[PDB]
């Protein structure tokens, strides 16, 4: 829409205030002009047609529920764009500044989210697996990483290569969490996972075995389910990710951590210039070890500790 960019205020899923930038012509937008070609948030009206229409609003106020998730959806995808732009200086996920769409309040209870190619789409949840998708930032993060993928490596969804689509986005999801510093953890979706039980997740990467994700190679998924086990295996390579940035000793393996600055540092790297569509574990390794070598030199301590987190999960 053309119009004045404008900021208004609202409440999150969360129940937490913040500010949004939308812009006025009429109706007052969830159109956020200050980034790239823009943030577009969308309202699904509960049905599967998407995008669905531009979020309006009459007084650029946004304290309904119905509101919350579109608030969050809006002010995540603009903290994750800044992620990307201001840690790996990537403009939004094509890296030419594309529109950021997001379209929430998707179907009926639906409890997931996800990236289709061309937009982010979040349901409300069933209020019991899960509350509206969007109020999770390691969420939002997780679906824009997808974006990211589509347009670098574009891995495969299925097998090995879904798995480490998935753990991309995990990782970066959690990057970004930690970025814009809200309660960061290394946990996946403990915002919006499970409204009644407190202190769970959906996915650990300091402990995907917690969640009954496999932690080693060995304890891999072979079937069919979940298009090979993506939600699965990423457990093994989300470990990795946690060992090269925390440390610690897994199976008997001793990693030294090097931060999770260097970790977004390597993984981008990984992903942008080694990763192809069909990579596999072994292959995501290589990439990992040549990027950190690219970075840093093959005798820094940064290669090695890559090294000893594939070694501790047990990629070769
Ligand atoms: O496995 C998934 O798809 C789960 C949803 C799930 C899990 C358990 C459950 O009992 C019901 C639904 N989805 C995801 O992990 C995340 C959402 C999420 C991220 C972070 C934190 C929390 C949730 N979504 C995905 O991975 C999307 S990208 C998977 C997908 C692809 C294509 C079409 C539809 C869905
Ligand atoms: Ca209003
Ligand atoms: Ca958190
Ligand atoms: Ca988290
Ligand atoms: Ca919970
Ligand atoms: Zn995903």
């Amino acid at each position: 829409i053309t119009g004045t960019s404008t900021v208004g205020v609202g409440r999150g899923v969360l129940g937490d205030q913040k500010n949004i930038n939308t812009t006025y012509s009429t109706y007052y937008y969830l159109q956020d002009n200050t980034r790239g070609d823009g943030i577009f948030t969308y309202d699904a009206k509960y049905r599967t047609t998407l995008p669905g229409s531009l979020w309006a609003d009459a007084d650029n106020q946004f304290f309904a529920s119905y509101d919350a998730p579109a608030v969050d959806a809006h002010y995540y995808a603009g903290v994750t764009y800044d992620y990307y732009k201001n840690v790996h200086n990537r403009l939004s996920y094509d890296g030419n500044n594309a529109a950021i769409r997001s379209s929430v309040h998707y179907s009926q209870g639906y409890n997931n989210a996800f990236w289709n190619g061309s937009e982010m789409v979040y349901g409300d949840g069933d209020g019991q697996t899960f509350i509206p998708l969007s109020g999770g930032i390691d969420v939002v993060a997780h679906e824009l990483t997808h974006a990211v993928t589509d347009y670098t490596a574009g891995l495969i969804y299925q097998n090995e290569s879904g798995a480490i689509n998935e753990a991309i986005s995990d990782i970066f999801g959690t990057l970004v969490e930690f970025y814009a510093n809200k309660n960061p953890d290394w946990e996946i979706g403990e915002d919006v996972y499970t409204p009644g039980i407190s202190g769970d997740s959906l996915r650990s990467m300091s402990d995907p075995a917690k969640y009954g994700d496999p932690d080693h190679y060995s304890k891999r998924y072979t079937g069919t389910q979940d298009n090979g086990g993506v939600h699965i295996n990423s457990g093994i390579i989300n470990k990795a990710a946690y060992l090269i940035s925390q440390g610690g000793t897994h199976y008997g393996v001793s990693v030294v951590g090097i931060g999770r600055d260097k970790l977004g540092k390597i993984f981008y790297r990984a992903l942008t210039q080694y990763l192809t569509p069909t990579s596999n574990f072994s292959q995501l390794r290589a990439a990992a070890v040549q990027s950190a070598t690219d970075l840093y030199g093959s005798t820094s301590q940064e290669v090695a500790s890559v090294k000893q987190a594939f070694d501790a999960v047990g990629v070769k």
